């Protein structure tokens, strides 16, 4: 199909979504960077579509956490999200669109801003939230490796499933977890979608970049990168350690597995069949820039390898 200003879809019902991407790419992502609104918007395609739970209720994916934000931002597990939500409203009234296509939506057409980032298939038709998410539903940092993995299996993924999803952490940071140093990444390269968080966080902890008595919070191996505790688990716990090695140096992984477990993620409480393919309106993401690598002045001896089977890869360490 061929849209009125030119550009082409498969789909033409997808030609709307043409003047949100131009609109959202210049006045939300800042002239289509991989910054902060990016990584703010992919959380929230997590913090709305994990609010499905068939036993508890939640629509999933379903714009709920900004329909019914007055309830949502509140909730303990959702600080710091209210600034997101705040942002992305407007844009929701202007263009014509409901609220839990235009979460996906803006989260799919972020990360295609991030280098080695990739094209999460996006679908346009999902009807407005009618209820709230309940609270409870979203993992935070200072849950146990088993409550993470029977929360995120509730809403239907598997233990490898969240390790694939977590590669989300490669391009993102903290804000509330210390608020002494809001902005601190999780990995060295927070603007690229690379193995470099995979990576960092296997290395043994160090420091804490501020203060030393954040609930969720481990020691950090660099100071200009934050841990989560969760992050530090999942790395080592027997379940999740071999998937977690299995990403460093693996960036076709990482794109194969994100693209298609996001896609699942954006479709929790929806059915695809309902819905119009729109993913061809996504951007092209750039190629990965850098490869995988210790930070400078590490060495091998610094990984604390948890995957019996298979030893850690052998990485070079920055000069
Ligand atoms: C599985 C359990 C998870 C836990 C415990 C967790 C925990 C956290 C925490 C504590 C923060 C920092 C919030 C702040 O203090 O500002 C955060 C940030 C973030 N999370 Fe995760 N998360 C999980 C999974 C996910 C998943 C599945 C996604 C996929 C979209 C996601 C995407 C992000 C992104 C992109 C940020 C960066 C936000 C920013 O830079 O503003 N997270 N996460
Ligand atoms: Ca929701
Ligand atoms: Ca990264
Ligand atoms: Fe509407
Ligand atoms: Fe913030
Ligand atoms: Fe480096
Ligand atoms: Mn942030
Ligand atoms: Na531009
Ligand atoms: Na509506
Ligand atoms: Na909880
Ligand atoms: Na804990
Ligand atoms: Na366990
Ligand atoms: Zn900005
Ligand atoms: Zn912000
Ligand atoms: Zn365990």
């Amino acid at each position: 199909a061929t849209c009125d200003d030119g550009r082409t879809t498969a789909n033409a019902a997808c030609c709307i979504l043409f003047p949100i991407l131009d609109d959202i790419q210049e006045n939300l992502f800042d002239g289509a960077q991989c910054g902060e609104e990016v990584h703010e918007s992919l959380r929230l395609t997590f913090h709305d579509a994990i609010g499905f739970s068939p036993t508890l209720g939640g629509g999933g994916a379903d714009g709920s956490i900004i329909a019914f934000d007055t309830i949502e931002t509140n909730f303990p597990a959702n600080a710091g999200i209210d600034e997101i939500v705040s942002a992305q409203k407007p844009f929701v009234a202007k263009h014509n669109i409901s609220a839990g296509d235009f979460i996906q939506f803006a989260g799919a057409v972020g990360v295609s801003n991030c280098p080695g980032g990739v094209r999460i298939p996006f679908f346009l038709g999902r009807p407005d939230a009618v209820a709230a998410s309940p609270d409870h539903l979203v993992p935070e940092p200072f849950d146990s490796v088993d409550s993470i993995l029977a929360r995120m299996g509730d809403a239907g993924f598997s233990p490898v499933e969240v390790v694939w999803l977590l590669a989300s952490h490669s391009i993102a940071a903290a804000d509330k977890v210390d608020p002494s140093i809001p902005g601190t990444p999780f990995d060295s390269t927070p603007q690229v979608f690379d193995s470099q968080f995979f990576i960092e966080t296997q290395l043994k902890g160090r420091l804490f970049p501020g203060t030393a008595d954040n609930k969720g919070e481990a020691q950090s191996p660099l100071q200009g990168e934050i841990r989560l505790q969760s992050d530090h688990l999942l790395a080592r716990d027997p379940q999740t350690a071999c998937e977690w090695q299995s990403m460093v140096n693996n960036q076709p992984k990482i794109q194969n597995r994100f693209a298609a477990t996001m896609s699942k993620m954006a479709l929790l409480g929806q059915d695809k069949t309902k819905l119009i393919d729109c993913s061809d309106v996504i951007p092209t993401p750039p190629a990965l820039v850098g490869a995988a690598h210790l930070p400078a002045g590490f060495s091998l001896s610094d990984v604390e390898q948890a995957c019996a089977a298979t030893p850690f890869p052998a990485l070079t360490a920055d000069p």
